[PDB]
């Protein structure tokens, strides 16, 4: 149906369909082309009749710790100039899965073994219902540190969800939406409350709970409530989408994310041993 | 206006009483009564001494819903007779709430479900008698949707997470919800059995925060936050009565509540 | 679908041939006939092998708008209207809003009222010669705009034109249609026979899609619609709405009386 | 390049414009001429390439009380065309100015702010806050007026429909609790009010702290996406706040409630 | 209302007439004379026997523009400015832009700066022969656009050649109105007769309101004015204090003294 | 500062930013690298301070006949091969002309089709070489859908209704309905085959009509006249892309152009 993915993986389950973060020993860090594999997991759990859920689940400790820049800072494609280079390699990447996030027909669940950063809690807060594992939990968007801008649609979801003066607090100042800000806020539908060392049985639990939860309910309806209600907001985040994916070029072009990138490599010591 | 053994009015000062008077069948309305409050709505509209508007109710219940038993209970086709009966029942009371310019204020007795519960949403300002009130949407669980303008009101006081959690799974939204959303203004913490003196202290309390403003500025600014999301409620109202139809014709809530 | 007298339809491969048969009273359309038309729309709509919508009338006129004969129990006036006009408006304009195939209308003659909001609504107009007009009686009737003709007007015609035309009652005539482009094609064709009009934009259309693929048509279609179906749908919430007012006034049926 | 101002000063810290009314005797009432001022000061510090945040401190126990009531009772055809010069000139101007600001606009709360001040003090990023007994008040209809600054949208946005309706219809205060479930301050300091100017040399150390490490382009480059969310809304609030409040102006109403 | 030695009103049945009557200066309104227009408006507006707001001319000019001999205290040059060109300007444009009551513009002749502005405003225009244009000489003066045309000439007129237009101060000539509808009727008379011509629309006005609901026509033109308020009133304050810079800068004023 | 393109040139005189198309004998196509340069391109002028006017200029018989099938006829699947050719060029190069501070004026010298056709559709005034130019969208031959976005583009300054019979069925935007709806702001009437004395001629005359003027004036104007459309052209680009993705993906386009 798809090609394999050795740190994605997915299942139908009646009404839902379920997608896996399985790397947990790298954080479940993804490069562009796992999020390409998430935008294509998207879409065919959108044109499945059977399916009305579509479950984002996890691994470890982290949820997600982001982009995988692994090698970023390393000099070793042949792009003919650094616009096209990084056009290709971030902006379409960027765009297609905000977009796959965006239209999503189905009802999206985010369980939450953990912490989420970059794009990863961007796609985190453009789900539907997020469960959360413990009190443990936060979201990290550090773009005032690495020099970028917002990605995956935040500028719309951040201040919609949490709020305009604790988006700026936490945006300007590099600082985590922690779980009170999570709570203050309705973000989290339910806490489960379970030790952090253990992600398969909070996963179990959300599903068991979520199949008691949609016993005896019309689920065509919930289908048209949620395009009913898609339409609030569905504007904005395509202008959003489709203006951040450009305004972040100039600030890969201009250097300063990979100079940055490259003096937090460069912590050697002077003595050895 | 024509005389209703369900909903009566009354007017003192500038305040536009309107209190549901039926409190042994919970207040469930039919689609004449949600007319017969379009109706009551425009003539306080109409009055130039009316500044606010009151809805009241008794009992246990605020309201109940939308009375089913006499949606069960001609036309050519299906898709005509529910045209007649339903679509145009809920654009007329939902404009008429939508686009009041009195202050509307509920006085919630009790809880308050479906479309009552949608009008409820669409007030200015709400007060509970005590902290056990609560909101219940149940359109997944009767085969329906959104309705009452829910789409654009349930997310924007309520918030987006919250109002899918609750529309989903056929979940209410309860006191706690409320106050960690700022819904209820005031909380008068009594109980349940007398509304009456509940609605009493309300209109009292009404009558001694009035003294010495200026009503026509209330009704200006009124005017003036009516404005920022009015297209929003327009556009819900015209959709949400339009999409709901083909869930009446295929016969999925006739089916239901039939047990 | 049920049967109508004055309505039928047909499909032809990619297309759905909706017929309006009542010439004799120019095909004057009551408010079941409005939720007919609605019915057949939605028909259409749900069905994958049909990707045009086409609207044909017969006889001198296109349509003459709603039959007044039929509007002359319920507890109040406001729910005799409410459920006699708002409702039926409201259902078949959305119907015509929210439409995803391409619609098409064949203007064989003067269009009147509703139905000439409706054919200002369609994707693709075709005359049969330069006699036709869309007259909007609005100011002489007691009433206010209908069937989305507030966005529909001033997009299509401009909005000066839009305002003396609909202040004093004055129709949308050829030449204005021409300077503003709302007739793709113009035919020029005897007025009197419709029948052939209707037969020669069927083998004109059948001509002209060989060769295309017609879901990127569709495609093109949802992209187009999403510019202002915003606007649409508050503007016919609003209308039916605030249309209604003046029916409870009295006004409307006072001047049919005469 | 500016004029001096009795009333406010201002001076440039590296990266910070901070602004400082400095009249805590008279609880810095402004007047109309003192909110063009600072309005040109948003635009000065708004065309320095060197600033990138905007401090606004004041004085004494209150942070403004208002426009000055004293100063509005006062050469025009008309009434008309007294209130357009006194009144929609400086409201318009002063709003406009607060709303299209590129920097990132930081409010420290020294104590309640009242009518346009509490306005423009909703018109800010972030806020701060001496202690738990800082409160907004807009009293519009006690005062024969309606909504202005922004509060329009502004209020709503922060803090709710219904909690915004029952404080402004009934003329009462937005209170620190209402605040703090919304999320409207950033921080509360908790030191006493009666030193407001510890206060502001506290915010500006922990600002000066909190700058370290971070790229400041991108900080001035989120907010400009940020801006675009509700711009046009505030673009559209101000002309029809300033042109509804004239027939208001105009009828007395307001000149004789502050005249008894 | 205060007597004006350059504009005054009149009440006809359903008519309210204004009538600048200052021909041998060009018709050249000053900031009070805008605010004695909004007055005007306000006056119209507020009474319930007036249906249309009529506002006519003398000369060969229908207005001249802005006095700049006027324009030609305050602790600064921002807050002269503030209180002489954005407020005057900001509440005249407001009026023109929420009047309730049909507004009709009698252009006798050319039109010039926030003068054309308002001309471009209005809801149905009549010129009184081929030779009328607007002129925006924005570009020329160092200024920027005003009066809402950053909505309202687009949208009469085109993008393409508004900006045509406006980027290289070239005036919106008889032709380019009459390709876009602008104006309704062309009464073709003598340039050197405006009382004629105004004569001539009020009579032809008088005939074509008959038998006419003008509530119907209030009521269309509450609901078609919802299709462009939002940027209209959203334009108006951003025009105003985008133009102050260009004002406090000083080009205005070093290229009005030659 | 920017590499060298045999394809495309460009250079500053005066207040003016011209960009020149010399690739005659292919018509003109362009490839994604192309519009990538042309976005840098626009990105270079728009942050020179002396210029004003950004003039687009092209060569032979044609304006451009599009992009360059040849090309477009590694990856771990086909969508990720799509996105990474076709939906990051288009994004960026339609977000680069809408959000241009310069005047963007076009000089047609000949037909234009496909991408270069919606830029043309997105400058902000025309001129043609004669009356035999026209603009042409060839999306339902090809199995594509709108792009460039035209979406907004083509309703706004051609009407609704010449935009769908002209999309529908694949026709072209003739001479004719370019007069009829004022795109082009004047014809100069020269020969087919004097497109660089019809630059020289363009060039003349727009420096003849400057004299005088206040430029930031212009430029001012520009940025207000702008925000009409500009959310709605982001809003179209960012669901345009991602839109017609899935059509490249299923093969029709690449099936339709190999025969």
């Amino acid at each position: 149906e798809i090609r394999q993915n050795e740190k994605i993986s997915y299942r139908i389950e009646g009404p839902f369909f379920i997608i896996h973060l399985m790397n947990p020993d790298n954080l479940n860090a993804l490069e562009g082309e796992d999020y390409i594999y998430l935008g294509e997991l998207l879409e065919l759990a959108d044109r499945n009749r059977d399916v009305y859920f579509t479950i984002i689940q996890s691994s470890g400790r982290f949820f997600s710790s982001g982009a995988d820049f692994k090698g970023i800072a390393k000099a070793q494609n042949k792009y003919p100039s650094e616009t096209s280079k990084w056009v290709s390699n971030f902006v379409a990447r960027n765009v297609y899965v905000t977009d796959a996030f965006i239209k999503h027909s189905k009802v999206l669940i985010c369980c939450l073994n953990g912490p989420a950063i970059g794009l990863s809690a961007a796609l985190v807060a453009l789900c539907d219902i997020v469960y959360s594992i413990n009190d443990k939990v936060y979201l990290l968007y550090p773009f005032a540190n690495l020099g970028l801008i917002t990605e995956g649609g935040t500028t719309v979801s951040l201040p919609l969800k949490f709020g305009t003066n604790t988006t700026y607090e936490c945006l300007m100042f590099n600082k985590p939406f922690k779980y009170d800000i999570m709570c203050e806020n309705g973000f989290i539908s339910k806490n489960f409350n379970m030790p952090s060392s253990n992600a398969e049985a909070f996963n179990a639990k959300v599903l068991e709970e979520l199949r008691e939860k949609v016993k005896g309910l019309y689920l065509p309806s919930c289908l048209g409530m949620k395009k009913l209600l898609k339409s609030n907001h569905i504007d904005a985040f395509n202008k959003a989408n489709s203006v951040e994916v450009n305004e972040s070029l100039k600030y890969w072009v201009d250097g300063e994310p990979l100079k940055r990138f490259r003096q937090l490599g460069s912590k050697q010591r002077k003595h050895r041993l």
